[PDB]
């Protein structure tokens, strides 16, 4: 019984109409007392329909350019579709329906088939477009992975940028490519059997481009905000309907496959249906298999079972790892102690904090809930992703901090990837790359001036913000230095590394034991430095046993309740005898 809040009707921006009619435009202001549409360079004022809707119907069709003139003000529309020369220019009028799919019959992905390859458009290539991403698909199908996992692709101020930036959220952004190459890159990847899923950012909006509150100052409240920018309020239903829109509008028209809700905690809602359940309700309208993903540090359960979203990129697992490898404690490392018990621990809960003290400085509180109502595939696991990498001082990836090993590594992905939690990895991981990912932007003016400062502040906790050497993120260098490079992945230790993701992510696919999804048949524990996880079904038996000590241990002489199966189905050291050496694991049946 639930009805759409969306008509194509009645949306905002500018609609083609039916029969070659022309170009609906349509805005919403609160305060404008003038108000027209300006479309390739002329004005035309708008009809007043009450509730501050304005209309006005043009023969004017898809390439059409054209802003609001608010008060004589001319203003970007905030429901653009694209914005060719950025986000202080003209919109595009853009026809969803001219590009020929070639998906009919591509039905989505399951969470628990997931596993996820996260993309930055911008450095994944050397052109860093969507045309030139489409072209390593098959390499990620033949990889192994399942689903992509894309950085943001809204909107943003100059001509790089993570994405987090983004201020129009419906306009995909203008460097990478036009509408009908990111269109292209989702039915290729759909073609390959390759998910395809959208880092959408609906807790702020970016520091340049974002006039909704030329329209209406009701869109944002003072009562509450984020770490970057002012408070969207969910308790205005044009604000509310702007993000569902949006979500319907990449699921629909772009044929994405799910979406990723940046820092959920700080969509903050007080309404009787969070705005939570209600993307839910409207992308469930749509009447696919698309999913719902949040980042969300809270540790709730109820994201998933009031909210109904599909799952949560839990942080607990990749921390806990990292601490185990290199010790470190500033920050919010400052929260893991690390180590095979301590990584039993996690695993056998999902997630550590379930409502004890969070002990960090300037942080004590008591922090999560009891996580006994989620799924193995309810939490999305990883040991990278580009906050993890990229908000270290130097961009450093896990196999480039100090004191960990090849080995090391190696092993984190065999823990990773043969749990039944759902996996993430970030682009490169697989290959051990060479390159770090660090922040990079390319605002103009004091907003530019200000980034470093404010990433310094931002994660003060962390002392290397303080050094020397932490590049500039307005330099075209910090960017460049971020590319994949994808030569190196042919050789040596690239080489190596590489093959061990392969088989790890063949194994997954293929191995009886390892397609549990339950917690129910998944169990953890330690022995001294080496840790243990097994998986018991119906099918049979699985160990994976990781020496995280300097040491090497053999497999007979690990303390274990219950007898070690025999067969050795992989090591990730590729040795023939049941031995780890200091860092490496096994998997066993
Ligand atoms: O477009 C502004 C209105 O959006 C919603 O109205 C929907 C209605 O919920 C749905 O059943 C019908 O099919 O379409 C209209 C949109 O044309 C909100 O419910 C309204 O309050 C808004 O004004
Ligand atoms: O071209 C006009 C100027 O608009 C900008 O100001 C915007 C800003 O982009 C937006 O995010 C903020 O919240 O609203 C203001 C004013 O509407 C900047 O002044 C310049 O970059 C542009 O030249
Ligand atoms: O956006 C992903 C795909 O969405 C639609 O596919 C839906 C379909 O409409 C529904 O009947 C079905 O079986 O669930 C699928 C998957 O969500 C499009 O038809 C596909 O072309 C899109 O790729
Ligand atoms: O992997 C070696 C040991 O690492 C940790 O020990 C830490 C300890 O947690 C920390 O408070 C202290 O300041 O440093 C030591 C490392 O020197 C694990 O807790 C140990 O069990 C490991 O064996
Ligand atoms: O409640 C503990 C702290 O949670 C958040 O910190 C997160 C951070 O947002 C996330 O990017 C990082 O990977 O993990 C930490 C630890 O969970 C809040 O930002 C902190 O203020 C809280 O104290
Ligand atoms: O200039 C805008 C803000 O840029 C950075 O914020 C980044 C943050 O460092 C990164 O981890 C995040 O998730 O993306 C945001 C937004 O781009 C600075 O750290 C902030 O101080 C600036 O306001
Ligand atoms: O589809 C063949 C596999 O079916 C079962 O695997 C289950 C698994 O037990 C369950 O936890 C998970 O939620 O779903 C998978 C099926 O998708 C058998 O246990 C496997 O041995 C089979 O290979
Ligand atoms: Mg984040
Ligand atoms: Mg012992």
């Amino acid at each position: 019984s639930f009805q759409t809040q969306h008509d194509p009707r009645t949306r905002l921006g500018a609609t083609p109409l039916p029969g070659g009619a022309g170009t609906r435009f349509r805005l919403w202001t609160s305060t404008a007392r003038t108000v027209a549409v300006r479309v390739n360079g002329t004005e035309h004022v708008m009809t007043s329909l009450g509730g501050g809707i304005y209309e006005l119907e043009l023969p004017v069709g898809p390439g059409a350019r054209y802003l609001f003139v608010l008060d004589g003000v001319p203003t970007p529309d905030p429901y653009a579709r694209f914005l060719p020369d950025g986000v202080h220019g003209e919109a595009e009028v853009v026809d969803f329906g001219t590009f020929d799919w070639t998906d009919a019959d591509w039905h989505g992905i399951k969470l628990a088939d997931c596993v996820f390859y996260e993309v930055h458009v911008g450095t994944f290539t050397p052109e860093g477009t969507y045309r030139a991403a489409a072209e390593k698909l098959p390499y990620l199908k033949e990889l192994g992975v399942t689903a992509i996992q894309v950085m943001p692709l809204a909107a943003f101020d100059g001509q790089r940028g993570w994405g987090y930036d983004g201020a129009a959220f419906y306009a995909p952004y203008a460097p990478y490519g036009r509408p009908e190459d990111l269109m292209a890159l989702v039915d290729a990847a759909h073609r390959l059997g390759l998910g395809v899923f959208l880092d959408v950012v609906y807790n702020h909006f970016g520091p340049s481009g974002n006039y909704l509150s030329s329209y209406a100052p009701s869109y944002f409240t003072d009562r509450f905000s984020s770490a970057w920018g002012m408070g969207l309020d969910y308790a205005e239903p044009h604000m509310r309907r702007y993000v569902t829109g949006n979500a319907r509008m990449w699921l629909r028209d772009y044929h994405f496959d799910g979406l990723r809700l940046d820092a959920t905690p700080y969509m903050t809602d007080d309404s009787e249906t969070h705005i939570l359940t209600e993307l839910a309700q409207e992308i469930h309208e749509l009447g696919g298999t698309h999913l719902l993903l949040a980042e969300d540090h809270r540790n709730l359960p109820d994201l998933v079972t009031v909210n109904h979203l599909d799952g949560i990129w839990t942080d607990d697992f990749h921390h806990e790892t990292r601490v185990t490898l290199t010790g470190e404690q500033e920050g919010y490392y400052a929260g893991y102690r690390g180590g095979a018990e301590a990584l039993a621990y996690t695993i056998r809960r999902g997630w550590r904090y379930e409502g004890q003290f969070w002990a960090v400085k300037g942080e004590e509180h008591e922090r999560g809930h009891p996580s006994d109502a989620l799924e193995a595939p309810n939490f999305v696991y990883c040991i990278q992703n580009h906050d993890q990498i990229g908000n270290r001082p130097l961009g450093e990836r896990l196999h480039q901090s100090d004191g960990v090993t090849l080995h090391e590594y190696r092993g984190a992905a065999a823990l990773l990837l043969t749990l039944p939690m759902t996996p993430l990895l970030f682009q490169g991981q697989e290959w051990a790359a060479s390159t770090p990912f660090q922040f990079f932007s390319d605002h103009a003016g004091e907003l530019g001036q200000a980034v470093s400062e404010g990433r310094k502040k931002e994660f003060g906790g962390f002392s290397g913000f303080s050094g020397e050497d932490v590049p500039d993120p307005q330099a075209e260098q910090t960017f460049l230095n971020s590319k994949l490079n994808w030569a190196e992945r042919e050789g040596g230790e690239h080489a190596r590394t590489l093959r061990l993701y392969r088989d790890l992510l063949r194994l997954r696919r293929e191995d009886p034991v390892l397609h549990n999804r339950q917690r129910e048949n998944l169990t953890t524990g330690h022995d001294g430095d080496v840790l243990w996880v097994r998986t018991v079904t119906g099918a049979g038996e699985r160990v994976l046993l990781w020496n995280l000590g300097q040491d090497t241990r053999a497999v007979a002489e690990v303390k274990l309740p219950f007898t070690v199966p025999r067969r050795l189905l992989l090591h990730t050291e590729g040795r023939e005898d049941l031995t780890l050496g200091a860092g490496e694991a096994v998997l066993v049946g």
